[PDB]
């Protein structure tokens, strides 16, 4: 394949400035004989109180779903010895896993999780590279300090992650919002933004582009080509964030009938079903991919890892040597011996699970929206990908608005308030509104909206939530 | 009844104090309150955690076999943590809530734990402190750097450090001004003149390693603590005591072999009383933050540790560490609490003390071995109280080369370290961890070298093999 465009220019001068300890140029003499090694600093693992860890997990192919009890035939005992020679292969033995090591990552893991990212997203340029994180948290807070000083510009959803916001306004890196519709980034705005744009060019656009958050929205496959030739054209990184990525549905349908036809039915039709990320558009190597375990195994693994191209996530890997350091041991060592224990083909029937129980929740989720919301005022779009739905209210209806000086976000508060008396909770949108301006700043509403979950409430639950949150839509809107 | 700290929220850095809280957690208190269907969050469902039951096999306590006898047999005690409360021993964190989100301040169970521990060793001396959950020192520091300074901001470090601790300072534009040290650590009659002559912006804090000081091996005396405190209470900048080796505190060297066996605690109280007192212990303004590790205690691989410090100073690490490591890994936390709970306080301090009888011998092996195989014409040692690391110290200007090197110390290191090579040993020269950093404005304005080895990572009888070599090498530099 074509090597990566060299974009070292997009890395923030902090970033290029960083070094590796004046220790590294005695390692080469670490475990060659000859030497007695006394010039470093790793205490005995002989003294890790850690003999072997166990764990016990479910077995693929997951027959009685991902949710079933973790017991009988459904329940394999996975072991991580603390010597190499009591392990069954490619496991990290804790000796190692509990001993500092490598910032990239530990091998066995990396070699996985390496193979995964290939098999699903086909990177096209050669000289692209994967290192661990502990998760999209850090990742992001990482990705700032790498490609941005502060009074640099970012690009972001005009709805959003508010902990993306708040990491950037910590490193005073200003947020300009990109125009939004109910499918995501509206690609003629933000390449007409960028053809006016005035000063020093926004160094990255952030976006959550599966299951985005909050709207629920998923880039489509013809506009993540669109956004990525503007992010070609104005030469700017896409950092995807994308936790989200395996919650992926069926295509939703007012046809009930219509639905048990409509599950994937082996591996290769499932990867062809997944929408193109941009790692596999990315020719030129300007996407960095922010990927996590949090969502598709269990957040508390504090375990994700970064795709991008080797010289870009180099300077990630002098940043983590001093900030986070690696992983849990624990963790990568688990996360490890149940993927090399599922394998692959364990790993995507596992992912198969979640995209059937999600199909299942959104699908719950939105026939009671249709059932119990009144059309009247509001509007809803289907997530194809995610755990969050929205529902779109028009304020200008509101038999209050005059009376609250034609703002949208008192109705947003009334509807808040309502909803929150008939016994439901939303997030309101308004509470995602990034706000950000270029230094110098580029030359210069009545719909409001509230973010639902279907992740997380037994689906009995989440239909009494919805039926409660339409009567408080009813109550407020005088119908 | 102890005092309140002093409010030392104006040490803050601007961008800490502006750091705020989600606008979502102004729904919480809704979430699992009867009557309200709380669809408001982004919590994944716990029922599909792939993880039913974790378990370990750790040693047993009093370790009285040592603490790196072979965990089997009697020293072989299972933990399991199951995803359930209903399926666990006692004060568990089921892995239902350890590896859900939770409050990046920590487990609730871990915590009570960890400030159990923190105030039985340290007896915090002032009401409205905390402690919270980091993912190690590396990760603390990084985030104290954060929240005390901005870039041109000054910190005060030891003349020779931990350099990793000055490339995190170095990456955030933050000012690393060196403080001279003798053998024994930080001077502080040197440290009271630099603050009185102090032009411009006083200096946020002081970093210090205080224990077992990586590279020196040096261990503030009790009274160099009491000076250090009183020069930062007059002059009003923190503490940030980095205390990963507080734990490798050993008994006083002695030559006399005879004598050790019968100096050596064995008892609970008699450990507590040998212990050095931590900055902590001394803090009744509350200006110092502590930070603490597992990794040299239990296993680097936790990543866990935790920091000390008044509430309201801690809380803005918390903000911090939300948009930052969010929480230490559920398995780690998890693991930890159950170890640390099935041991308890007496297991721990049994731990503890094992670990301190393993290095005061590794210790006594190296220093002589150093005593024996080193030329005592051109080089000092000091034998360390606490830690890892040991010292030679050498007279460069008694190498018959001084004069062919321009007098240049560092041109005798070098050769003496190619040396050590050629002879099959290394060492860590001690210039590499020089400090080297001025004030915004600057303040209006050498023969020994030393070398850094450790005694922790080798087996001992190559440990003597390495220091022979060394000893041959010095000799061959020296003309001995
Ligand atoms: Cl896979
Ligand atoms: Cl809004
Ligand atoms: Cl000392
Ligand atoms: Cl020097």
């Amino acid at each position: 394949k074509p090597q990566a465009k060299d974009l070292t220019h997009l890395l923030s001068n902090e970033s290029k400035a960083r070094q590796t300890s004046p220790l590294k140029g005695i390692f080469k003499y670490y475990k060659q004989p000859g030497i007695t090694f006394l010039g470093g600093g790793l205490p005995l693992s002989d003294y890790f109180p850690f003999e072997k860890v166990t764990a016990d997990i479910p077995t693929p192919s997951f027959s009685g779903g991902i949710g079933a009890p973790i017991e009988g035939e459904n329940k394999t005992t996975i072991e991580v010895f603390k010597k190499a020679a009591d392990n069954v292969p490619d496991q990290i033995e804790l000796a190692r896993s509990l001993q500092y090591g490598s910032t990239f990552g530990l091998p066995e893991f990396l070699q996985f999780i390496k193979e995964h990212t290939d098999m699903v997203h086909k990177v096209p340029y050669e000289n692209w590279d994967v290192i661990v994180s502990v998760g999209n948290t850090e990742a992001w807070d990482s990705t700032l300090r790498t490609f941005c000083s502060k009074g640099d510009t970012i690009l972001v959803e005009e709805y959003t992650f508010s902990s993306a916001l708040e990491s950037a306004n910590g490193q005073g890196v200003n947020t300009v919002p990109v125009t939004m519709d109910e499918f995501g980034i509206i690609p003629e705005k933000l390449e007409e933004l960028m053809s006016r744009w005035v000063g020093n060019k926004p160094k990255f656009l952030y976006t959550i582009c599966t299951g985005q958050n909050p709207t629920g929205s998923s880039l489509s496959a013809e506009r993540r080509k669109q956004i990525y030739d503007i992010a070609c054209k104005y030469d700017f990184l896409i950092i995807e964030d994308e936790p989200y990525y395996f919650l992926q549905m069926e295509t939703y349908t007012k046809d009930k009938a219509a639905r048990e036809g409509k599950a994937v039915h082996d591996h290769d039709e499932f990867l062809k079903a997944l929408v193109p990320s941009f790692i596999s558009l990315d020719v030129e190597g300007r996407v960095v991919r922010l990927d996590s375990f949090s969502k598709v195994l269990a957040p508390g693994l504090r375990l994700g890892w970064i795709v991008g191209q080797k010289d870009l996530l180099e300077r990630y890997v002098r940043l983590h040597e001093v900030s986070v350091q690696n992983p849990s041991g624990f963790s990568e060592a688990l996360a490890n011996a149940l993927l090399r224990k599922w394998g692959h083909s364990g790993y995507l029937d596992w992912l198969i699970g979640l995209r059937a129980e999600y199909t299942h929740k959104r699908d719950v989720a939105i026939d009671a929206l249709d059932q119990f919301v009144p059309k009247e005022v509001s509007s809803f779009n289907p997530p194809v990908a995610g755990m969050f739905f929205t529902v779109t209210l028009d304020a200008s209806k509101h038999p209050k608005y005059k009376e609250f000086l034609e703002d949208p976000l008192k109705v947003e508060a009334a509807v808040h308030e309502q909803a929150i008396k008939q016994g439901c909770l939303l997030a309101p949108g308004s509470w995602f509104k990034a706000e950000g301006q270029s230094s110098p700043p580029q030359k210069n509403k009545t719909h409001i909206f509230f973010r639902g979950t279907y992740a997380a409430v037994p689906l009995d639950q989440l239909v009494v939530g919805l039926e409660k949150f339409g009567k408080a839509v009813r109550a407020e809107f005088g119908l």
